[PDB]
């Protein structure tokens, strides 16, 4: 299964993989001063990295199904989409584009928030056409989507 990573970057099981170079997540990068849930209307900004914002500290953007968005998170997260928890689906109407994330297959995916509230991924590049929704979350932990 796709591993989880702790707030220092150390993988918690399995073997460590690097993130895709054109992902919005850039490692190494600190996080986890506080767990800060935010709404889809209150997604973090650029410039928030150092100061934070009214809502609190900011290490970037995390997400799990729900949808539940965080602007900082302390516990275990994914650095790549656990595609074992994903299933093919037709393209939805997108409410929000949130970033480019690496897949457990090693490839780059665009990640969207659908109208129904599902997290969907579409392969960013190459002759790839995959449209997948995050259906399970076994370990109830978010993907680090973007780093500030
Ligand atoms: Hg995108």
């Amino acid at each position: 299964m796709e591993p989880l990573y702790d707030k220092n970057g150390a993988v918690l099981f399995g073997e460590p993989s690097d993130t895709h170079p054109q992902s919005t997540l850039k490692l190494p990068h600190p996080r986890g001063e506080k767990e800060v849930i935010v709404g889809i209307r209150d997604l973090p900004r650029k410039g928030d990295c150092r100061t934070g914002n009214r809502l609190g500290p900011v290490s970037g953007l995390f997400v799990k199904p729900g949808p539940v968005f965080y602007q900082d998170y302390s516990g275990p997260v994914y650095h790549r989409a656990p595609l074992e928890q994903f299933k093919q689906a037709p393209m939805c109407e997108v409410t929000k584009r949130i970033g480019r994330v690496t897949g457990s297959d090693g490839n780059l995916y665009h990640m969207y928030v659908c109208t129904d509230g599902c997290i969907l991924v579409k392969t960013a590049k190459r002759e790839g056409q995959d449209v997948l929704k995050w259906v399970y979350n076994v370990l109830d932990s978010p993907i680090w989507v973007t780093s500030c």
